């Protein structure tokens, strides 16, 4: 019943302003962070050697589209290893991701592990020797952070352990990034994956944000300094069931509406394994939703964002141009999609929930 | 993990549609629930007998006064008694209510009890045969209901028992209402005694209100179904250290920013022990302060809207107008303020 | 983080001792306490009118019984008609039940209520003037009383939220049993109902214990002062899969010996729907478990002693001494159950 | 509420074998996994220089000592360094210990961490790769664990957020440990710090170990392969009033009755800040409480059985003998306090009458 700040008013003041300039009015983050193992797949799907300076060039691409792109991204997630590669010029990544108006984020956990006695599900590791590294990362130019947790929706998951744990380690993770100035997005990730429909998909995401900011609570977290990354509520990939997109976003504000204080400064969106034209058209759904929204809503894609570039890329430095251009236009199409002003052609109930 | 719809689309319709009529723009509650024995120091200061026909007749007085309050009052709540009394006309008061535009809401718990092993604190019964209850209230007009906890701010208080207890049971009791097309106004009230600074209060509030939702959640309550009576967030009563109006708002609208989902439809502050214009300065404070507010910031008062009313009153018949007149005022007064336009004449430090 | 004594030394001596009574080595208790309601079906089995006077006498058959039976009876629960009747002699059943040497017991419970959201669960309601019931039960004779709390083995149940309830519910009524001098049985029962086997029923039992016990502490329960009355752990009654006395034995012992503190006094196995000799072997192959057990393992069983003294009754005043003649030969049968001396004639892998 | 079995009956018979032989009748163990900034502070009461070489001289003293100790230990918990390194002859240290009938065990947590938002309050680190550490240690010889959580009464502390979350780290140790075979020694330590008295020492404790067992519970935690290293219930290090090892044997052990599941195989207490002979005498007087323990009740010392041999050796490697014979005697008086057969009257140098305490920096 007693106060003990774990912030002072310059820290909360550091860490709000933080959290509202990556998610201002038209910007969303572009989630870049992908592991070795991860861009593996994603470079042999072209053909192209996993090397470092192929990752380098690669990353060099997105992080130097042109100006287009500055008022549409207010973060860019990157892995350790980006964090300290340079561009051709000899500018560190960070430098120039700061210097198109841009927020350095770094993704910190290492990982999911299983949870013994329970069906197949997992919690996150991470938190050992955490807040070196967030001193470290913020003196190197990192501003926010990323770790992932996962949850999945089966016949008797997600369980009760499932969420509390999951639910308490990212409240630990985001004290430990607080002392050290760094801005935590939560990321309680519900798989698609189950024929499940949308409503048991809502069911799920509103019980388990309300254990995460229960969670949150109990861990003194200030959220007015952190950022919300959950799925979108969707029924499952294998669902018989058919949903409009005006469903989609109905289900999904209707499910933030009943967890997420107002006091988070902004949910960015993870796709999960939409299609970029799916997922834009998803976010200006919810951004069009008729529903009271005060907190900003708009994304942080990783494949939705870089999909069509990777394939126009090819690992062929002559498609450099061809490349970069695929990656612009879907930042712009998710810049307007978070404004609820997206169209196809560019520029130009509720109760039953 | 798996859902077992406790409403059907029709239900939460009627219970969203209710919850909204209570709190539209520019209307409060008057909270008229007082017991015999919760009225009897009140009837006695100023000399009149607390009979069944003064409870009844100064009921009335509020009740009927004249069309101004319309505008103001989106709810009353009543006690048992006086839910099945008549104005003297022959109206049943709850009639008298609706026909003013007002919804009726009913006093449901049966006090708090003591909880052992804690250092002066309590949890609130009345959970026994409350469906049933619930059941006949609404054929007799009643469309919300009144539960109040309490917590105190102490050396050791509001321990963590208690702060469990009592948000499971306002839980048990939101769960019951809706069962029955009650709107449950949930109260988790934290008296203002002690000499403890506004970011203590700030704090307590904030820790209350986080195990009040999560507890809401873990019973599967409809929240846009539900309305929240909290205190303000406000320094101790004997609070040594003196603060602005402006700087009560800033804690109190933080404090709930930071803890009630956004799909609850209001907030009915209870004004404690504040005097009649304090609380509507207080309300106006909250509603002017430049945070983004999702919910409806009002009143659900009792004292704050009679003090005067029950003075000019003086238990004579013959000072019913001048008594009516003095509510209308407080009615007019707190309309104002749950809007942001009352006129009398750094949010990183909290 | 800080002490505030629920109880006194005194206090907690007298529930001590009270508790150790009941269960003192070879004693069990007779469930007597069936309302109106709930023995209606019963005297229906046997063609008799269910009035105040058949269920004064059937109480009264049981209660006479001679004194065989006083060394296997530690303690009767009452329901609350009984705990106010007369034998024909005029003694007050209280002092009829106290005579032989038993202590008194009274169910408190006032039902179960559905828990809205969930698959058909429940959780229980009583707690209302609770305290004051217990004071004046006390002053009448009972020293000790009965909360039934029913939970279901199914698809998605139990569910959180009514493992959660119903062991908050069960730990507030310990509490105010408690401040009154009453020792409260805690019973959680787990139907049997259902097509799971015999690990399932296990797993479950050990999960709503380790709810129970956890829930208890939060509330600042006197342990050594209360008795648990938990279901013993065996397959579903639709289960189709056979197991051995001596396994549910060891799942039964096993699911205690990982859940109930050893301070709890004593464990009053209920019987669910086994017959009255599957009780009495069951009861006996738990007692003859290898494993260390810290608290006495006896029994509160109902249709378990009365079964075949209902049937030789019939109603009939005549069938008096052959009634009461199967009452005590089950009286006698668990009394020895208890001691693991009744008879007819790897632990790693739990 | 579905069961999806964390062990089989074959890894649960593994672990259930191990933690009974760690605390088998008359047996304890010698907590001697001092890390290098811990053991210096020791090595430098003695002028003695604090290198890798003279750490191990110092284990192989104790690990090495005459077959009196056997039957008194049952198990050596030691730290990453040690569980590498050998004795002169060549001998690993895990071999040594074995060879003594002894269990080996592994320290495996990475230190405290200071709780955001608490009065000083902590939570400890270490789950990261754990359960790769321990595939190897087990590898290696190690049969058991060591992971130590910090709480601290006070006005304020523990805190609820304390207590939950050193709860559930600590299930989350022990479900890491039970996958790969290793028993996991559940350790919520309550400091004696402060002016409280037995009473406030007795509360928190029973609160602090419901906690433990519901979280343990929630984290499918096999109890029977588990074993629990907590505090005695003892007044603070500052209060007024005094009490009896009587007293302290009924406060420690009546907490322990009203939250320690009987499957829980025993219990390895600590000594804090207890010297040689009072932490002996006070685990005799817990062995006689008159109350039913249905778990063992043994020893689980570091300092308290290494203070005489210490300060017997003075590193000088002729004192080896005299240094090893102060440790056995602490052992023999253990093993009999185990079994509340222990009564001094005697020697007991003024060395182990010397209070350990040593305030929390």
């Amino acid at each position: 019943p007693h106060s003990h700040p774990a912030l002072t008013p310059e820290q909360k003041k550091e860490l709000s302003d933080i959290a509202h300039r990556i998610v201002a009015p038209g910007k969303g983050i572009l989630a870049a962070n992908e592991s070795t193992g991860s861009i593996a797949k994603r470079l042999q799907s072209i053909g192209t050697e996993n090397t470092e300076e192929n990752r380098r060039f690669y990353r060099q691409l997105l992080l130097t589209a042109d100006d287009r792109v500055n008022p549409c991204i207010g973060g860019v997630i990157l892995f350790h290893e980006t964090l300290y590669q340079k561009a051709d010029d000899g500018r560190p990544f960070p430098q120039v991701i700061k210097s198109k108006g841009g927020v350095v984020g770094i993704k910190v956990d290492k990982g999911v592990v299983p949870l013994a006695g329970t069906n197949g599900e997992t919690t996150t590791q991470g938190l050992d020797g955490l807040s070196e590294r967030c001193a470290q990362y913020k003196k190197d130019g990192a501003d926010f952070a990323k770790w992932r947790c996962v949850l999945k929706i089966g016949e008797h998951t997600p369980s009760a352990l499932a969420i509390m744990e999951n639910a308490n380690v990212l409240a630990r993770y985001a004290s430990i990034c607080q002392q050290n100035g760094i801005v935590p997005i939560v990321e309680p990730e519900i798989l698609p994956d189950g024929d499940h429909d949308l409503k048991r998909c809502q069911y799920v995401t509103e019980k388990v944000l309300a254990a995460v900011y229960k969670a949150l609570s109990d861990h003194h977290i200030y959220l007015e300094g952190t950022l919300l990354k959950p799925n979108m509520v969707t029924p499952g990939h294998a669902c018989t069931q058919k949903y409009s997109h005006e469903e989609i976003a109905m289900a999904t504000v209707t499910a933030l509406r009943r967890t997420v204080p107002p006091a988070v400064t902004g949910v960015t969106f993870l796709s999960g394994g939409q299609s970029e034209e799916e997922a834009s058209i998803n976010l200006n759904a919810i951004n069009k939703c008729p529903l009271l929204k005060p907190w900003a809503l708009t994304f942080s894609y990783g494949r939705a964002l870089q999909a069509s570039a990777l394939k126009a890329w090819g690992g062929k430095k002559e498609n450099l141009k061809a490349a970069q251009e695929e990656y612009v236009k879907r930042a712009l199409a998710n810049s307007l999609a978070c404004q609820g002003k997206y169209t196809p052609s560019g520029q130009a109930s509720n109760h039953a929930y």
